[PDB]
């Protein structure tokens, strides 16, 4: 499988998941219908998205790591799938929620070859491959901000901060893309609990890095070794190269 | 002027502003074209929105209080207008920005009779009159959340906080409506700077109050006396009755 397949498989998945969600009323979306393999609840929205996405993905030679059903298949290509990131917003009719896919040639993130995050409320398409990083078919790159007085996405602010603004939209895979296109000067998830799972971050990190961004765990270590399994957890620090060391210091 | 008019006029404005903003590309939206009377810079997006809003509004017996052009007209009816709330999001293409109006029979908030907030990205229409509060034509009400372990919108977290979820979207007039329909259990703007202006909050407060929520200033006092002028500033604490006093306690 190559980056071209992945882009085609992702489009197909994005379409069906956009249908399935659009067709499901809010009151239905919010029902708890099961336990996820990740150990969080599966809402009726998640299940309906994952089923649509899995229908298409299992037909490929892959192993899938997905929030609700867990680890499936035995292929050499691994796919980190958040069938629905921002499930809370989707249950409330808040227009920031996405399906997110990262394809890797290995169970480690450093062998990623494709990232895909698709906003299910607006149809904004972010993805990345060899050619670079794209939003709705147009190349996206990060910002050049040098000052700490920047626009920040941060989970969670818990002290005074020198930021011009802080924002928290409740869809990590999409907010990583808000950073990748330069909308925001950085993405911080410094929650000491280390909450983010591989299917939350992977696509977003890949897109951000291809868009030029410096992306590392809470203390600057490559994310290359993060595994495509359900056990994996992440803190993320992400900014342009000039600003990144500055943030690393700040959150010490 | 009655609440029926205000609806008709607000909807007529929403349309024009949806169009004008829609046909203006991001790269154009973000240009600084002037200094607003409010003392913040006017982006090209603000200008086109406001110009379209005022075109319609000044045909009415009103005094308008607006972010970019300040105070206009001499009507006994005062309208607090944010021609574009969430200007930052709009310049980036994040589907959370609104036009916002609050009509009042006098220059104090207590004499409000119509509230209106329209998301210019999704077309979600919030409003309220005597008959109650509506989102897309269907009635809404605040949540019944009792515990501090609730979903919160907060400007700005700088502490430990017992919330289940914190979010910050960048459109106060829209976020007060996310509160009003029970998407979030409370809306907190506790910034010591007292950053909120009458046209940011007034529509949102009215809608939230009609939807059942208790909305007060930082210390519990009524917002009744807030003036329709450029000078005026606000902190907000909004929640259902059971939760509200718990939150007042929580912050100090
Ligand atoms: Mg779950
Ligand atoms: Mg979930
Ligand atoms: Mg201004
Ligand atoms: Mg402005």
């Amino acid at each position: 499988m190559d980056e071209r397949d992945a882009l085609r498989i992702s489009r197909e998945i994005a379409g069906e998941v956009r249908k399935a969600i659009a067709s499901m009323p809010l009151r239905e979306r919010v029902k708890d219908v099961g336990m996820g393999k990740d150990g969080t609840p599966t809402k009726a929205a998640d299940r309906v998205a994952e089923d649509a996405a899995l229908e298409i993905l299992r037909k490929e030679r892959v192993t899938v790591v997905t929030e609700e059903s867990g680890v499936l298949g035995e292929g050499d290509v691994f796919v980190a799938l958040d069938p629905l990131d921002g499930t809370f917003n989707a249950t409330q009719g808040i227009p920031v929620y996405s399906v997110s896919l990262c394809f890797s040639y290995s169970d480690k993130l450093k062998d990623a070859f494709f990232g895909y995050v698709y906003n299910l409320a607006t149809g904004d398409e972010y993805y990345a491959d060899s050619s670079g990083a794209y939003r709705n078919g147009e190349r996206i790159e990060v910002s050049d901000a040098e000052e700490l007085y920047c626009n920040a996405i941060i989970y969670y602010p818990d002290r005074k901060f020198p930021f011009e603004r802080m924002r928290i939209f409740g869809s990590a895979a999409t907010e990583l893309c808000f950073f990748a296109d330069g909308s925001f000067d950085c993405f911080l998830d410094i929650r000491p609990g280390k909450m983010l799972r591989i299917y939350d971050a992977a696509a977003g990190v890949f897109i951000a890095e291809k868009a030029g961004g410096k992306v590392t765990e809470l203390d600057g270590e490559s994310l290359g070794n993060k595994k495509f399994d359900m056990q994996e957890r992440l803190n993320i620090v992400a900014a342009n190269e000039k600003l990144h060391p500055k943030l690393l210091e700040l959150i010490k």
